[PDB]
């Protein structure tokens, strides 16, 4: 294809995706396919000669959408958010053009510098600590990962290195593995998977912090782990705290946990893949305080900021102890919308997780597990796992919502999150009145 | 914004980028920016309020543009192509749509199943021995990574995992540790950075092996480096073959260091992050003889395969040793163009790299330093190091064509890679035409 017909494509292309998402609301939001549907529908080789653009997209109505999790439905309550917009979309357009591969400042200059501007941007928009800044000649700085699993991996090995480092300095006769196998890493007990994953790639052990009643890691227990292990012979050097934890949207204590880890030398990592893009707002920004004490941050734009993924940024108060053109996406996403734009973004959808969990407690068969402070609500039945097991299985067997569960200690508990963008109050009061009828279900077989 | 404003907006953009395109040869391929040219010309915040898309369009052409270096200019010539094509772009505008995250099947059926079809239409384009192929119940399979450099990674983990559960199943005595710093990595001395990268985050030790006078990495070299190590206590574990250097585009013998590999019980990767695309064209077919000996094997369909990046094709022959539709653009790709689309583009990019090779031949002031069989001709001045360096320098500094570089042995070589979609014939004659030019400048020059 040419650029001719690129100019009649691209246009078409256009207009379908706009299709899609403003009949949106009239798809099932959760596919009734099955595991393998895909193959008997498509030939067994790629075509010799070309197929038309109609047949292609006549294919994906047919036989891709059936198949699609349709993440951009207002019905859509599963896990977090995925990041769609307009703004961004139309940066990811220009990036097929002017793109590269971004390894180096010569490989394209503009990719690397607008990184560097726009993780300022938003470390101001966060009210960062100026450590973390590429401003003004800091030693600080913020870069683009391609997610939050890569930066938490990419911590643990600065974190990592430094600690060799400084133990081969201490000792000069150690070797890099004899150190291996007694550094130890920590996180919350809620802590999201990529901390394990993290641990596994770089070779050391990871224990997790038993949290509090309100699933948040403090002090007492961070010192009780410490003593123990150091007493075992273990070396602690890294430590991902969270804000806001995959299962039910806690917060890690830094102004507890951060001094601590100053004084062990272990370098504190802050996960905020979800809840990082709310500390734009004022009234949120306290959930970040003790970020001073970290050693590198890091958020997702590409959940809760609009910035189509991939997008996660990271900054790390030292630059020395550390590709798509994916600053074009923030820079178009941050000036269509603006600062205000995106922080009505944020409030409604935190309005909305509000307006969930007051239906919730109007009704006392349920009950709340968690504050609700941000876009999440952690509910359940009141009484055994097995009843909230069913009412979820029924949920989304029925296809009208999607939810995910987690469990809480022993608790089998129902997540509802705030996710698609163009979400409103009367989809929140539909999907309650939905999980009611479907709990009187439920709660009539138990006892039947 | 809405769908209704990303309709007009979008086509607004679709034309932005096919006059960028159609106009790209009246570009400067090459930027005459300096590092931080950027900053002063941006504000130093976030806007409060939205700015307009005529704005944002206006800053792309006067602040952006003079700092992109042009990697689809048929005049660029560094390092190894990027793939760009517009079936590729129309399927990452429905990805912004459709996409999600797809760490699970269920997160979007459709994505996980269109990329097993896909990876097996791409296997067998490229005949791979069918232990590779996700089909009809074989235990084999591709998936699709974000790149080679992953693509290594995943292999060295791998890789890494089932030598330390041999030797700990042989020796219940051993530890992790106690196995990591025996374990050793094996690359050739022409194998690109990623190699050691992996070696680096997994923590083992990474040996090149000395290739011979075509740049292969050969069976006796091989042994006489295991027969080293092993006597030293090291313990062989990991390989990456390489074919299609960076540096000179050479191919390791598979065939040779294959069976080596398996009686020493090797895992052996295949990368061919480059030259894998041409083995969809029967008459380099023969290069990729010996893959049947791998574990796992490599190629980015997004360097010369036109599926724009990220797109990294890795088969593995065992699934069980070991995210965003990235499987629609190669749909899209394969389908637009066909398998004797895609033929036709591998074919005419070497056919234009015999063009520049024919024209070097017939200057005696230059010699071909490797034989070129794919889109790369090596070559250089005859005489010194330096009279190359500053030839290269005075070619970059141009900035009429842009090339990169590259060290064989102690001799200093520049790099002629075919890259631009578009490029034709008259692009490579003008620009050994430059070459031709500046070196008689230089030649000049160190003789007064």
């Amino acid at each position: 294809m040419n650029a001719s017909e690129f100019r009649r494509r691209g246009k078409e292309m256009v207009d379908y995706v706009a299709n899609y998402m403003e009949g949106i609301e009239g798809r099932q939001v959760y596919p009734d396919v099955e595991p393998g549907y895909l193959r008997p529908l498509i030939p067994a080789a790629a075509p010799q000669e070309p197929d038309t653009f109609e047949d292609i997209i006549n294919d994906v109505e047919k036989i891709i959408m059936p198949g699609v999790t349709h993440w951009h439905s207002p019905y859509f309550f599963a896990y977090f958010p995925t990041a769609s917009s307009y703004p961004a979309m139309l940066a990811d357009m220009l990036c097929g053009a002017i793109g590269c591969i971004g390894f180096s400042w010569a490989a394209s200059p503009a990719c690397t510098e607008l990184e560097t501007v726009m993780m300022d941007w938003l470390g101001k928009m966060l009210e960062l600590p100026k450590a973390f800044l590429n401003e003004k000649a800091g030693e600080g700085g913020g870069v683009i990962q391609g997610s939050a699993s890569e930066a938490t991996l990419v911590a643990l090995l600065a974190a990592r290195t430094k600690v060799i480092h400084r133990l081969q300095a201490a000792s000069p006769e150690l070797t890099q593995a004899a150190i291996m196998e007694k550094l130890v890493a920590y996180s919350s007990d809620q802590a999201h998977s990529s901390v394990e994953r993290a641990g596994l790639i770089g070779g050391v052990k990871l224990k997790a912090i038993p949290s509090d009643g309100n699933f948040a890691m403090r002090a007492s227990a961070l010192q009780e782990a410490l003593e123990r292990d150091k007493a075992a012979g273990l070396i602690p050097f890294f430590m991902v705290a969270t804000l806001g934890t995959t299962t039910c949207c806690s917060f890690d204590n830094l102004l507890e946990v951060g001094p601590i880890c100053n004084k062990e030398d272990i370098w504190l990592h802050v996960d905020a893949a979800y809840a990082g893009s709310a500390f734009i707002c004022p009234e949120f920004r306290h959930l970040l305080n003790g970020v001073e004490f970290a050693d590198s941050f890091n958020f997702n734009p590409h959940k809760w900021l609009l910035v189509n993924f991939d997008c996660s940024a990271m900054w790390v108060k030292k630059r020395t102890d550390l590709r798509r053109f994916r600053s074009l996406k923030m820079w178009f996403v941050f000036r269509m919308y603006g600062v205000k734009g995106l922080q009505a973004y944020i409030r409604k959808h935190v309005q909305l997780s509000h307006e969930f969990e007051s239906l919730v407690r109007q009704d006392p068969r349920f009950e709340i597990c968690v504050e609700v402070i941000l876009g999440l609500v952690c509910f359940r039945l009141k009484g055994s796992n097995k009843v909230n097991e069913a009412l979820l299985q029924r949920i989304n067997s029925a296809k009208k919502i999607h939810l995910v569960p987690c469990h809480l200690r022993d608790k089998f508990v129902l997540r509802f999150a705030i996710c698609s963008r163009t979400v409103e109050s009367a989809h929140v009061q539909r999907a309650w009145e939905h999980i009611k009828e479907l709990a009187a279900d439920v709660l009539r077989a138990e006892r039947e």
